[PDB]
């Protein structure tokens, strides 16, 4: 009889995060979460390609859950009767029973309640894992998200100093494997089950057709760019449940980065690009110092520009010409430099 | 005239490890090992696909060798007359002569004796490297293993505390490149030499057809699952001589992980998934806290489930419901939750 | 009005590095550099395959720039009128305006001057990034290099001890995506623009046709091998602007390695193989202890041996038989060992 107070949590869709505290004086709680599996067709690129997705709570990625070390996490996983196949959930944050997967298999029309103790700090992947070849297929169909287990005293730099974020975003990256017809056009299917055989053939060759943030090419650009302001310290949680990624903030840095994502380790400082090993989450803090657009990418630039994996930040504030300035705008090349410039051919 | 006592070592087949000490009061020794190259056809998957393998001591991976810092490692490498081509050995643990490869080239019917000083602690790859295109081909045909050079005082956590394992397993991961015919069926060959040209064509495209532990899909499952017990601290050495991997213990963690595999560095704590850069070995300690089956995978789940790269641990002991419990078994979704659940579509 | 002394820098072609100091007593300077874009056909492999390359200063990689923390870096970027398209430059070392790219777009016949403050220590990638799909294309056509921002007191080991190199080399690794005809032969084009569509198709499948150091297979072998001597501490800077790499010095180690490349972090010690995440630079120090040839590779050995990614060091000095020796040259296998050797089949 676990005799701890209960605390409900209201999840929100990525890239935003439910309300939470960093440092807390609360004691351990039973933190109550609900995830509802949704099988649904989704648009994944700017040309309108559709996909038979499988998700937690209707999004790719599933929502970020936030708890503190020593909390107990009680998850009600629901599999609506309109879905077509069994699902479960594996928390990489949890200990035992294949992360929970061996205790959460549910058919359409069922729900189950799992409790796991948050004994390990960091950001962690969660994902569906029904068994055998269905494990990769459910994951790369969209059934993955992340959970953050904060120390009770919040984050620190590993050298005795507290670190605090003013804003948090969760960037879930998804590798997708979309069959093509003989002409090269992406194929559409009327159900996930119908897509499976052709999709497995693409999966086998290990080369995604799309690599996207928040479920679709362009999802976090334009009207949906991520907002920030000069002076704000922003935590960027990045997950990839199946395949490596190399995040980079174009025009910025990672001031403090937990590449492997685990807060019992000191973060690395001043990174250009970091590395999220497939099957994990990591996190980076950065304090914005300049206004403007920033692109946030995986720095395989082919994947970023051509397969979907670019987000934007729109940062308001005043430009700092000490950090960077255009000394001279574009102008003619002086003819007096001709010889000198021939040495650099 | 190196005047140190000699100590023979009797190698055993992976994933087990020859008898050794962690901390030792022995002084430096000439540690004597023998490796015998074996070219042999091997079954690599559950459908019975065969492969012309090339191995050290008849296994994929070659056996784990264990010594201590400051030992000298005297290796007799033997190339039986029934083999068909030259072989050698490169120790990433060693200094000079291309790791030993430039001193160990032997034809069928020859043996050679190499000695190297174990000046660097950690787990390290060893592999054949005859020269030019034969280097990748011999490696991805199976000619790679690992050596562990322990500190004399055993492992520590980088923060002044000793770490000791109760059990050790060596997981060698192998990327394989098996030609297919026009219909997609894997092709068989009567000798390694006959397989070479078609195999190089597959290698060139950098996408393995199989990714296996201990030489074959399913090798470390079923009857050959890895045994452990709740309370035991288990060291899991993982190597990959040619290609990256991202190990994960499903239902567990890496309590202490040397991702780059080198014991002069403190391990990272509490990892979900780690990263073995191709051409290296790493190691993870984990103390089992729950009984049951665990899967140990590379967390490209396509490779794990569909190309062969899953092992199992079978852990005996008592379940701990404080760490994880099924609060409610699968049940109907209440109709009273309909509206609420519509917000998660 | 930034009132600091100016210091010109004379760049040199990789793998060599312009003259510089490690520790310095100079105060902050405006360090003046010029890069001139060159579009040019280049030979990329030993069979004479040509490529429509795009470069900074005529080389792949672009030259290494070296400054100290707190310097201001004033770069004149020149786009000669004989080139065919716009170019710019993004410094991962810089803060704001997409690393400089949003302030440096120039047409053929133009030059621009950008200044950025070197507030972050480490080795960093710089690369062209005109916008959209041109970003990966310009990068994988050769438009990338690196900049090193040294602490003013030079490098240290993270444990209060200075580290100093006697020699520095910059190894830029380039993934190339060369179209083939129906027979498999590489195709030639009369301009970069003409190559683009076919090249993008290769890029999309994420598998390079070539992986090269210093712009071509064999560039840093034979007459162009890298020289060193026993006793010298050599810094090896490695960059990869678009794709992961796993450097390894065959016969050596990384004594001190900044895998993520950022000197505010302590280096790792005694690595066999390290990992350069695509979009970054890293660096390794190694003190040579044995003479001879060393190969320096990415340890995907297929890429190293078969797609171009092998360099050599030629190290002069005296062999140390204590570290490694051939105890017995190749000889017959004794018939007295037959039984014993049957246990290793
Ligand atoms: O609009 C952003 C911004 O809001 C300020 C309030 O004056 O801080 C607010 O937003 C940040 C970013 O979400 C949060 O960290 C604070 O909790 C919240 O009060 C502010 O500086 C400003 O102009
Ligand atoms: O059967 C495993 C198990 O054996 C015990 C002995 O009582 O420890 C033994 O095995 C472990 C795992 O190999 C080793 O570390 C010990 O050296 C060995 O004595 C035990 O707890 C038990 O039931
Ligand atoms: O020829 C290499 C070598 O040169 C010595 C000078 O006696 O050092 C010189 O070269 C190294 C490697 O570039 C530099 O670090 C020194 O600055 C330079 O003086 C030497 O030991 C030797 O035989
Ligand atoms: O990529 C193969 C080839 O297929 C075509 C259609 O025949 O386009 C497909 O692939 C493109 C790259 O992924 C997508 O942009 C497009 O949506 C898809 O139809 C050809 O245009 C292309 O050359
Ligand atoms: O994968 C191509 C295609 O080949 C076939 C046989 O024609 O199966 C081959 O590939 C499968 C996936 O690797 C293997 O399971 C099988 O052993 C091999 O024959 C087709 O079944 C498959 O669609
Ligand atoms: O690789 C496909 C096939 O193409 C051929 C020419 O028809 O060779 C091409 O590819 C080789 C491997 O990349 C290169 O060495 C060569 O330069 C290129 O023409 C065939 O020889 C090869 O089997
Ligand atoms: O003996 C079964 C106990 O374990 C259960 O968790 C799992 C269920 O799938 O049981 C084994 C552990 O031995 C599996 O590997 C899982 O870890 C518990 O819920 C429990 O009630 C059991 O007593
Ligand atoms: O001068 C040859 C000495 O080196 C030998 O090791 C190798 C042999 O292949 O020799 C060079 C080093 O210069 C190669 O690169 C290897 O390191 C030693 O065995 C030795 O006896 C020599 O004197
Ligand atoms: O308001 C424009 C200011 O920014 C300029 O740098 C860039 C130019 O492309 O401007 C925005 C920042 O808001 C872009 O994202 C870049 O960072 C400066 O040169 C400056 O003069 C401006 O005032
Ligand atoms: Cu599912
Ligand atoms: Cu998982
Ligand atoms: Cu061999
Ligand atoms: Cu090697
Ligand atoms: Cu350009
Ligand atoms: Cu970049």
């Amino acid at each position: 009889d676990l005799k701890l107070p209960r605390q409900r949590v209201d999840l929100v869709a990525p890239p935003f995060v439910h309300v939470h505290e960093q440092a807390t004086k609360q004691g351990p709680k039973i933190m109550e979460f609900k995830l509802v599996v949704q099988e649904k067709k989704m648009v994944i690129d700017e040309k309108g390609t559709t996909f038979q997705a499988m998700t937690f709570n209707g999004s790719m990625p599933g929502p970020l859950m936030v708890v503190h070390e020593g909390d107990y996490v009680e998850v009600t996983l629901v599999n609506p009767a309109t879905n077509t196949m069994p699902h479960n959930i594996d928390f990489h944050s949890a200990t035992g029973a294949l992360g929970g997967g061996a205790l959460t298999l549910i058919n359409p029309g069922e729900q189950v309640v799992l409790r796991w103790k948050a004994t390990r700090t960091g950001v962690f992947v969660y994902h569906c894992a029904p068994g055998g070849p269905m494990i990769p297929w459910h994951v790369v169909s969209g059934m993955n998200g992340a959970v953050m287990v904060l120390p009770r005293d919040g984050l620190n730099d590993g050298h005795g100093h507290s670190l605090r974020y003013d804003r948090i975003y969760y960037i879930g990256e998804q590798d997708l494997y979309v069959p093509r017809d003989e002409k090269g056009n992406f194929k559409s299917y009327d159900s996930p089950g119908e897509a499976y055989s052709d999709t497995e053939e693409v999966m086998r060759k290990l080369t995604p057709t799309h690599v996207v943030f928040n479920g679709k090419a362009g999802a976090l650009t334009g009207k949906n760019a991520l907002n920030a302001n000069v002076g704000e310290n922003v935590l960027i949680v990045h997950s990839q449940a199946n395949r490596d990624s190399r995040p980079h903030l174009i025009g910025g840095h990672g001031d403090y980065v937990w590449e492997t994502g685990k807060f019992s380790n000191a973060p690395e400082t001043g990174l250009e690009t970091w590395f999220i090993r497939g099957g994990s989450a990591g996190a980076a803090l950065y304090k914005f110092l300049q206004p403007g657009i920033y692109a946030y990418v995986t720095h395989n630039l082919i994947e970023a520009a051509n397969l979907g994996a670019t987000a934007h930040f729109k940062v308001e504030g005043k430009w700092n010409d000490d950090l960077m300035t255009q000394v001279k705008a574009p102008a003619d090349i002086p003819t007096g430099s001709t010889n000198e410039n021939l040495y650099f051919q």
